[PDB]
């Protein structure tokens, strides 16, 4: 079967990735990297790896930030679909890091979304209110990369996305970002919403925005009507 590393998982381990000493942190988080390497194949108790992991994301130093995504990802293939039992606690702290103003960082937490949306599939990232509040957020890196993920997953998704609906209001805001690459990338975003949520639906979502906004919006909505 697979390796069981929870016992590998130690309190000295978790101690030193956690160390106020960036050294001391990366020897935690190099150990680590090899404990998963050399199981090959791991079982889905990791211990109290996923609060030291999580605590690492937003590191001080942006090598230990990479040095824990390349870490999530062994760790999805490592542990195949059971993965999925992370997704709240681990997975969904991985999108916050596509806020990195640092391009290459935030290269390496959509291929880490990825990485594990392969293992798990779009239901768990998609329900209930998690994604929405990150996209709530005004960091237009943050935003960009979002919309630009749900463009591609939305059309592949094997179960409804029951939540859709409440990433809509942000949807809306940035439509109006002022981020052009946000606009973009939310226009992209529109019909793949409307595939599933329909027109009417929609429509009745921009009630909540002021008449100028909601004009646009509208007139962007009857567009993509046009692709149903």
């Amino acid at each position: 079967p697979r390796t069981e590393i929870s016992d590998k998982i130690t309190s000295e381990l978790v101690s030193k990735i956690g160390d106020k000493n960036w050294k001391i942190r990366k020897e935690g988080l190099d150990e680590v990297a090899g404990i998963i390497n050399d199981a090959k194949f791991i079982q889905p108790n990791i211990g109290e790896l996923p609060t030291a992991l999580k605590g690492r994301l937003n590191d001080s130093n942006k090598i230990l930030v990479q040095q824990t995504l390349n870490i999530l990802q062994q760790l999805a293939v490592a542990m195949g679909p059971n993965i999925k039992q992370h997704v709240k606690n681990l997975g969904i702290p991985i999108i916050t890091v596509l806020g990195d103003s640092k391009n290459n960082v935030r290269a390496a937490a959509l291929a880490t979304v990825n990485a594990w949306a392969e293992q798990t599939g779009m239901k768990e990232w998609l329900e209930g209110e998690d994604l929405s509040e990150e996209l709530k957020k005004e960091n237009p890196f943050l935003r960009q990369e979002l919309l630009g993920w749900l463009a591609e997953k939305l059309p592949t998704l094997r179960s409804t996305p029951t939540d859709l609906i409440l990433c809509v209001p942000h949807l809306y805001s940035c439509l109006e970002d002022r981020n052009g690459d946000v606009r973009k990338k939310a226009q992209d975003a529109l019909p793949f919403f409307m595939m599933h949520l329909g027109y009417e639906k929609m429509a009745k979502a921009t009630g909540k925005l002021k008449p100028t906004s909601k004009d646009q919006v509208l007139a962007m909505l009857e567009k993509a009507k046009v692709n149903m």
